[PDB]
């Protein structure tokens, strides 16, 4: 169906962008809004309401640029805003070598049903936060399975 | 009016981005669609249909990134697409030292009523192409007045 084709196109755009950033160890923080509304967090960032593309996702997270610090929040198959604030988790069960992007991802996942993807600037490792837990060191196939399951 | 206020915000976003890129010698090519529709050229790029911000404009043109090569085309208060093709002018009144961004800007200005802004990656100089003419070495005040008059 059109809706199904659109969802797969967006998943492919996300995975292509994450692949690029993982290879270059570009830190990234990408939250996909689900049933819990995140308007309050979207409003803290720079409004985009942009079509998804791998190219735009990559350009947003280039280090030392206006849009790279903070989270991209996606909603309704669009990039709603970039450089958004997310709450930092206080969970004592996050690996202590991880920094602010990972704690922000877990934090939003504790108060919403959203799915957040994180790329580590230290290792290029890819992780996903959902329901208060962080799933670390994902392969490309694992990330795709999570996005399709979501 | 809201329309006028939105126009003022878009102009401020553009000028802030252009000033940032000029200072850092970030090459940029930004065409503002006017009454001649530019859909044929918009469709050659990556669709964004994004709200304008100085931050997004800057992020688009960072060198060596997916979106930096080609023109950004704006439709009113939106960035319609990035990395768009524009036709190259063969006008003899384009300074010989200038490269493809300036020739593309003059080229689209010959077949549309659009206004195109160019930042030179060589010098940081800012120019505008309109109606087949290239106006070089603009001050910040001159660019803002051109944009305000264009709206
Ligand atoms: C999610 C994902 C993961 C990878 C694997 N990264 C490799 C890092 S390594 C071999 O140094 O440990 C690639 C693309 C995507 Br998309
Ligand atoms: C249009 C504009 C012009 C300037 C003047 N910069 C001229 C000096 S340069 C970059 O060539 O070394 C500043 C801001 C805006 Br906005
Ligand atoms: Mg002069």
């Amino acid at each position: 169906t059109p809706v199904e084709e659109a969802q797969q196109k967006t998943i492919e755009a996300i995975t292509k962008a994450i692949n690029y950033m993982a290879k270059r160890r570009i830190g990234a923080l990408l939250t996909i809004e689900r049933d819990t509304g995140m308007g309050d967090y979207i409003e803290t960032g720079i409004p985009l309401n942009a079509k998804v593309s791998s190219e735009l996702l990559i350009n947003i997270f280039i280090p030392n640029t206006p849009l790279h610090d903070g989270a991209v929040i996606m909603k309704n198959n669009e990039i709603a805003a970039a450089a958004c604030y997310l709450p930092l988790s206080e969970s004592p069960f996050i690996s202590k070598e991880l920094g602010t992007r990972h704690r922000a991802a877990v934090g939003i996942s504790e108060v919403t049903d959203s799915l957040t993807i994180i790329v580590s600037e230290e290792t290029g490792g890819v992780s996903v936060a959902k329901n208060g837990d962080l799933h670390r060191e994902l392969t490309e196939e694992a990330l795709k399975e999570m996005l399709e399951a979501e």
